[PDB]
Formats: structure tokens, C-alpha cells, sequence
């Protein structure tokens, strides 16, 4: 039952190659012209085409950089590995897929870069606003001698960076980061101020470190003052935690959910009293660095990514990028696969699989296998085709300008196959009255000087 590969009717090795990953093509050059050329290599040498002359190629995939992955006990020995292998070489055939796997291990503490961004506004009994400066020393002393590096930013009316990234490092001390701070006492500009921390917190000159995970707390009591978008701050994980009596209301606690990240369900805390401040980062710190999570950076547009997740205890969840829950040195792995559409242009492109807060990445360069080898030698202007009506490349003619046919012979167009046994009116008659040649199932009449012949099966001469 002819597949595929043989159905298409097609004209070229190239096409041959881009119908599916299965298809191969023989150019024997040497060969009835009405043979099949475009099916699976063990067909095409079932019939007999020149085995050497059969292109198939096929994807594959090449681990290029595979350091192991740390362990737990691990000095600054070229530094650590968090993600193995490193840098993959992929290269793919017109609409073809290839499967690889990383393993990811958190062997170092966990870099993040955290901002509170606290509420001043005049809504705050001074007792209030002093329950949020000792949260917020609470969680740096708690902290002092982790990977965490903490900025503070008041906001009511106005924004104000009580201290940076620079300014935590130098010091570690919060009493002092903070002695300087004068309640604000005035209204709750949050868009402003989730655009001022995006911009003019998370900066480098200031002390932010460029691989760590942005997290932001922002503490307010008060629904939003000002108006506008924080798409600024989109790759920030943004926690909101509203305290205190004007969100009692269902509503009023929704409309924090423009500010956090998603779902609201994780990052949106609602609170009665301040003083269950302490209690509530205690168990929000334990989700921040315990999840590895993939992030796809410069992905091509013709590519396609599939993830499937093993998450420790050998779970293996489809569909996931991502695991919970895990511990100073477990590893979890991810199998991907990667599908092309067509063939690309930009024969060769990269793209970057990473986890996010972590330095460690996959590299995957691609590069796409879509022309034919015997491009070498493709003879134009052949004297396989009419002596120059087409370029013989791999085996077969493609016709220039009106010609058609295997060899460019057809010229004005049979369209409908059919068959040579229209070119003779019955069954065991010599075709073309004998004086023409059959060519795609059509009379092809005979040239003379002595005069014209025409009709559909050169009957009829013109003397
Ligand atoms: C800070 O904590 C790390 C974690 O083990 C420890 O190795 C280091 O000695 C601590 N520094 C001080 C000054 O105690
Ligand atoms: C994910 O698992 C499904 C079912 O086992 C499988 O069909 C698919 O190829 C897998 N994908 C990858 C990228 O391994
Ligand atoms: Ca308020």
C-alpha cells in the first residue's frame, strides 16, 4: 500500500525530504523515469536503484558539554554545575522532532534578590507601620547568613529606596539600614511604585546581581491610589499582602491581584492584624527557593518545545516545566522534545533552556537538514532535459520556463495523467497513427518540411 512518501507525486529530492521525516530519495540518474523515487530506504532498495546513489538523512541530537552535576560538599572548582548537559547540538529534518533530557540540582543555597516594598500611607497607626519595619528586620536577621540580599522601598504618595542591594551587603545590619525611616503618611501610589522598584531597585550598579531570583513583598492596607500597568515589572515574582480592615471585602482583596504574580492563589495574602506578619513570611519563605522551574530564552519561531517532568520519587508528570518541593541537593530531569515546522531559512539557530534564579543553562544549537547532498553537480542546462530546457540535480530534471515532463518534453501542459493507452484509439493499434510520439499520455506529431500533422493522433497531414 503505497505511503506517504510515494503518494505525493513529487519533483525533487528536496520536497522528497520535506513530505516526512521517513522519506528517503534515489538519484540513480540511471533508471526508468515513471520508477518510484521518493520512499523509505530499505523500499528504495527493494527495487533496484543504485544503493549508493539513495539520500537519507536524519535528525539527531549531540551532547557537546556535559559537566556532572555538583555535589553536595562542593568548593568553588570552576565553579558549580546545577544543570547538565550544558550545550546540546541539534539537527533536524524538514517537520522532524528529537527528544533530549537535562538533570537540574540546586547544590548551592539560592541566590535572590528581594525588595520590600512596604506601605506608608497616613491609614497606619504609628504602632502599624512600626509592626512592618520590625517584619522587615525580623526577616534580614532571620537571613543574615543565607544567599538572600534584601532593598527596602517605602511608598505612599511618594517612592523612596530606604536602602539597596549595596547598601544590605555593606552593612548587614538592619537596625541601621532602617534607623532613617520617617512614616510617610500620605496615599498609596502601588503602580508608580511597583514601576519605580522594576526600573530603579533591580539595577546592578546598585547591587542586584543579574542571575538571581527577583522577588518583591509589597505590604500595603489600602487599595491602589494611582492607575496604569506594571508590565515593567513582569519578570519580577511579585507577593502582595493586604492587612487590615479594608480587606474585610471579597472585592477590595481582588483588586491586588492585578499587582502579584499568578496564581493569586499563591502570591496574594490577605491579613486581618499586623501581627500575623511574622507567622505568614515563615511559611512563604519555604516556597521561594524550593522549585526548579524552566525558562525558554530566544526560542525560534519555527521551533516548538514539550516538556515532560520528573519530580523527584520518580513522579512523572506530562505537561510540567517545573517541581516543587525540593530540598538542597535532589535532582529532578526533564525529557524534551523539540518539533520544527517546514524548514527555516537561517539554516543554523540557538536557544537557551533555563532555570530561573539560576546561572546554569542549556545551550541548544540547531541546525536544519533540508537539502539534498547531490545539489553537487546539478547540472544546468542538461542534455538529460531537452539539451537546456532544464537543471538535472539528483537524478531527475527540474523544468525551466513552459517545459514539462520527466525530461522537459511535455511543453504545453497534459495536467490529467492518465494514461499512453490514449494515444492510440483502440486497443492494439500502434499509437499516434504512427507518425508522432507519445509524450504524457498526449501525441507529440512528427515535424516535416513537407507539411504540418495534426490532430490528436496525428491523422491528419497538411501537404
Ligand atoms: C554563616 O553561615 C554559613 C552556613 O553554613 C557558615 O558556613 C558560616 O560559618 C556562617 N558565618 C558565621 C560568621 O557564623
Ligand atoms: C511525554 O510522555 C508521553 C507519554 O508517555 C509521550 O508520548 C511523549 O513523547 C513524552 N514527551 C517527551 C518530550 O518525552
Ligand atoms: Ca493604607
Amino acid at each position: 500500500g503505497p505511503n506517504i512518501c510515494t503518494t505525493r507525486g513529487v519533483s525533487s529530492c528536496q520536497q522528497c525530504l520535506a513530505v516526512s521525516p521517513m522519506c528517503a530519495w534515489c538519484s540513480d540518474e540511471a533508471l526508468p523515469p515513471g520508477s518510484p523515487r521518493c520512499d523509505l530506504k530499505e523500499n528504495l532498495l527493494k527495487d533496484n536503484c543504485a544503493p549508493e546513489s539513495i539520500e537519507f538523512p536524519v535528525s539527531e541530537a549531540r551532547v557537546l558539554e556535559d559537566r556532572p552535576l555538583s555535589d553536595k560538599g562542593s568548593g568553588d572548582s570552576s565553579q558549580v554545575t546545577q544543570v547538565s548537559p550544558q550545550r546540546i547540538a541539534l539537527r533536524l529534518r524538514p517537520d522532524d522532532s528529537k527528544n533530549f533530557s537535562i538533570q537540574v540540582r540546586q547544590v548551592e543555597d539560592g541566590n535572590v534578590d528581594l525588595v520590600f516594598l512596604f506601605d506608608g500611607s497616613m491609614s497606619l497607626q504609628p504602632d502599624e507601620f512600626q509592626k512592618i519595619l520590625d517584619f522587615m528586620k525580623d526577616v534580614m536577621k532571620k537571613l543574615s547568613n543565607t544567599s538572600y540580599q534584601f532593598a527596602a522601598v517605602q511608598f505612599s504618595t511618594s517612592y523612596k529606596t530606604e536602602f539597596d542591594f549595596s547598601d544590605y551587603v555593606k552593612w548587614k545590619d538592619p537596625d541601621a539600614l532602617l534607623k532613617h525611616v520617617k512614616h510617610m503618611l500620605l496615599l498609596t501610589n502601588t503602580f508608580g511604585a511597583i514601576n519605580y522598584v522594576a526600573t530603579e531597585v533591580f539595577r546592578e550598579e546598585l547591587g542586584a546581581r543579574p542571575d538571581a531570583t527577583k522577588v518583591l513583598i509589597i505590604i500595603t492596607d489600602g487599595e491602589a491610589t494611582d492607575s496604569g500597568n506594571i508590565d515593567a515589572a513582569k519578570d519580577i515574582i511579585r507577593y502582595i499582602i493586604g492587612i487590615g480592615k479594608h480587606f474585610q471585602t471579597k472585592e477590595s482583596q481582588e483588586t491586588l491581584h492585578k499587582f502579584a504574580s499568578k496564581p493569586a492563589s499563591e502570591f496574594v495574602k490577605i491579613l486581618d492584624t499586623f501581627e500575623k506578619l511574622k507567622d505568614l513570611f515563615t511559611e512563604l519563605q519555604k516556597k521561594i527557593r524550593s522549585k526548579v522551574e524552566l525558562e525558554v530564552r530566544d526560542l525560534p519561531e519555527e521551533l516548538s518545545l514539550s516538556f515532560n517532568a520528573t519530580c523527584l520519587n520518580n513522579e512523572v508528570i506530562p505537561g510540567l516545566k517545573s517541581c516543587m518541593g525540593l530540598k538542597i541537593g535532589d535532582t529532578v530531569s526533564f525529557s524534551i522534545e523539540a518539533k520544527v515546522r517546514g524548514c527555516p531559512q537561517e539554516k543554523e539557530k540557538s536557544f537557551t533552556i533555563k532555570p530561573v534564579g539560576f546561572k546554569d543553562s542549556l545551550i541548544v544549537q540547531v541546525t536544519f537538514d533540508c537539502d539534498c547532498a547531490c545539489q553537487a553537480q546539478a547540472e544546468p542546462n542538461s542534455h538529460r532535459c531537452n539539451n537546456g530546457n532544464g537543471t538535472f540535480e539528483c537524478g531527475v530534471c527540474r523544468c525551466g520556463p513552459g517545459w514539462l515532463g520527466s525530461q522537459c518534453e511535455c511543453s504545453e501542459e497534459d495536467y490529467r495523467p492518465s494514461q499512453q493507452d490514449e494515444c492510440s484509439p483502440r486497443e492494439g493499434q500502434p499509437v499516434c497513427s504512427q507518425r508522432g510520439e507519445c509524450l504524457c499520455g498526449q501525441c507529440v506529431c512528427h515535424s516535416s518540411d513537407f507539411g504540418k500533422i495534426t490532430g490528436k493522433y496525428c491523422e491528419t497531414r497538411e501537404l
